[PDB]
């Protein structure tokens, strides 16, 4: 995991220098001398990046190896007009540029481990001793070489080729970085900068700018791996702006389709005294549970509010068990809906859910307003006994075991209570 | 490079084993036994995950630290019901399963690494001498001690207490993964599987995810870093919905929303006998004290005036104290217009504020025509106790302490008088 998250803030830092950089910059991600390559038009800035969020204070040692490669590359390139930074995080460390002196990087090159002996110091420090250069020049090296190459450079002393003094002038700089979160943070700042939303930043423009920095970083071919401000930019605008445009686009035709169901479906609502049910999965509509009462209540409010006109109760037929139905039944009998189940208990009754309600014109009374129950054998048998005048399917129930011949048989392919409504003429517009 | 794409493709792999597990399995990002750990009812399932793109042919020395591990933990957790997965690629091997006989497990047993014997044959085979076992259990360890150990691993023959015949039959499995753009394109086959458009998938859904996958990854906490395919898709699946909302928004100017938002009201507007329920608070509307008296008035012109067909009074809930709230009664009475507000000084009264108006329809009188009061938590007791058909609120007021089950909520977002009358339907343009 900490190497993951070490990754995550070289991208993080890659990026935060990529947002700061101006548009004449061209930033080569995981670079050929360090992580982050800036080239500017005179100046090449070198960043290595280093975490140590485990590490309680920040120690000499913990730099030994990217302090010697880049005295090693300036030794290499020192013609090439390159500053080298070393960005490493310390959690008890002042955040800012922090000074290595002349005798810690002395101190460097007196470290006991054979690895930097062997690669960096000893190109940095050659031996006076033409054994040493052979044992250096040896591509395998055995256990006795190893030491001997380690007594040797632990008691010779070396003069150092590299000028120290002009490289920690000039070509180094070594800056204590902020912490990941900070790091993030200020990076999505930047993104915040360039005319973006916070919640943009958050949803697509941050995710979006790490995976490619992630991409470009794996590229085996260096020029590939070279990247700019304005490219991440117009990635970024065509990527929001192509989003947008398919998310318009399918939204039209969907609502095309949605009209043309809708003109199909109004010639038979308009009709005050005819059956309508209604067979509901509710694993095909988003949020049944909290809004199937209201769609109840809006139904009855439209098609069941005249008790002259309107004679005919509505059935819906549910894919669930009898708990739930109970649960339902108590909410709509919580908010004064009368509705029947045929369920007392855990039985089914022929003669309780088949009853026509009692009507009383003068006091604007009706007994029961629909009839809400499970697709249970004996429901089926009770629906197959008093044949409906239209019949929706929503969600692609198996009606296999209902009789439909005859029966004008309306498939709703639906997902979501608004586009039900707007194909029953309950709203004008979604 | 080669570290960050074999990162990549480990993200990859858990996406992928994410996205084809079921809604039953739990599965951890940077699990405690492997980099994949996927617990089933009976079974967790282990996979290592191992690029090699740069190895032209598969080694047995290649996988000996992984099989080292593996079998270490196998023989620590031998009662556990853990299947074992090694996942490594290779570009010149057949992608599938491949067998790994009892032979190259002893092979692995014998390599002459030192790190692998201190580490994971020393515990697999243990030393029958005591001092190789004071020596192994030293926690620094000198050369000639690690000569000493690698010598006599080498030439002693020590048993194997781990069952390698029933940890290759059943807790093993080596399968050679596919290639990282392959694995790539497959994990993004499977995004669209779950309902996801190809051009959705590019540019947010799997960069999201990868992003998810990362930030898990680095988390240091065991169980905050298990996550399942429908946490995974419940995430994207928001994401996706709040940039269609904020990136159908902010096109349309001001007063394109205000219509859209009226024409969503007005259905319901136009029922003569709803119960209508307003929260308001003055500080977000313009000239609040000069202009409420009037726009109640317009309500009540507007929706309260037919005395046979409007039987239902609005309330009025304001964000305010006793005071304000005897100011306005006196305003209301200046002004011919009946209101109760339930309070008889400081004291307010349940049966003062929930009975209903009488109507004497011959004399074209009404008791009191609406209820204005504030937001206090006696008054907020009688609006639960009479649950009402839309309940609109203006000005974000918490609504926190009303029972908000099976009620339709509208937030108008206004911040004067002249758009709430414009939503309201009584102004027929701003």
């Amino acid at each position: 995991d900490h190497t993951i998250k070490g990754f995550l803030y070289q991208f993080n830092k890659t990026l935060n220098s990529i947002l700061s950089s101006t548009d004449q910059d061209e930033i080569q991600i995981e670079g050929i001398i360090e992580d982050i390559d800036i080239k500017n038009s005179n100046i090449t800035n070198a960043i290595q990046c280093k975490y140590h969020e485990s590490k309680v204070r920040h120690n000499l040692s913990d730099i030994y190896k990217p302090i010697l490669q880049m005295l090693l590359h300036f030794l290499e390139n020192d013609s090439l007009n390159i500053k080298y930074a070393l960005y490493a995080y310390f959690p008890n460390e002042q955040v800012g540029v922090k000074e290595v002196t002349k005798s810690q990087i002395e101190e460097i090159l007196s470290s006991s481990n054979f690895d930097y002996i062997s690669k960096y110091i000893s190109k940095i420090k050659p031996p006076k001793e033409q054994i040493i250069k052979e044992l250096l020049g040896k591509t395998s090296k055995t256990t006795e070489d190893k030491t001997r190459i380690k007594k040797y450079y632990e008691t010779s002393k070396l003069e150092t080729i590299v000028d120290i003094d002009k490289f920690l002038r000039d070509h180094f700089v070594f800056e204590i970085g902020l912490s990941y979160e900070e790091l993030m943070n200020e990076t999505k700042n930047l993104l915040m900068k360039e005319g973006f939303s916070l919640e943009d930043v958050k949803d697509l423009f941050y995710p979006n700018s790490i995976q490619y920095i992630a991409e470009l970083s794996i590229l085996p071919e260096a020029e590939k791996r070279i990247s700019s401000k304005n490219k991440l930019i117009d990635y970024l605008k065509g990527n929001k702006k192509t989003a947008m445009s398919r998310w318009t686009s399918e939204v039209l035709t969907r609502k095309q389709l949605l009209k043309v169901r809708k003109n199909q479906l109004v010639p038979s609502l308009n009709i005050n005294s005819r059956s309508r049910y209604f067979i509901i999965d509710p694993d095909t509509i988003d949020n049944f549970d909290d809004e199937f009462i209201l769609f109840v209540k809006d139904y009855l409010d439209k098609y069941n509010s005249k008790i002259k006109l309107h004679t005919e109760t509505p059935c819906f037929i549910l894919k669930t068990d009898v708990n739930n139905l109970s649960e339902y039944h108590k909410r709509f009998v919580s908010r004064n809906i009368q509705i029947i189940t045929g369920y007392i208990g855990d039985t089914f009754y022929f003669k309780e859910f088949n009853k026509e309600p009692k009507r009383i014109i003068k006091d604007n009374w009706v007994e029961f307003k629909a009839r809400i129950s499970c697709n249970s054998d004996e429901v089926i048998k009770c629906i197959n006994y008093k044949k409906c005048d239209d019949l929706y399917i929503v969600g692609g129930v198996d009606v296999s075991l209902l009789d439909t011949a005859d029966v004008n048989i309306e498939n709703l392919e639906i997902n979501n209570f608004r586009e039900l409504k707007y194909l029953l003429s309950m709203l004008k517009e979604i």
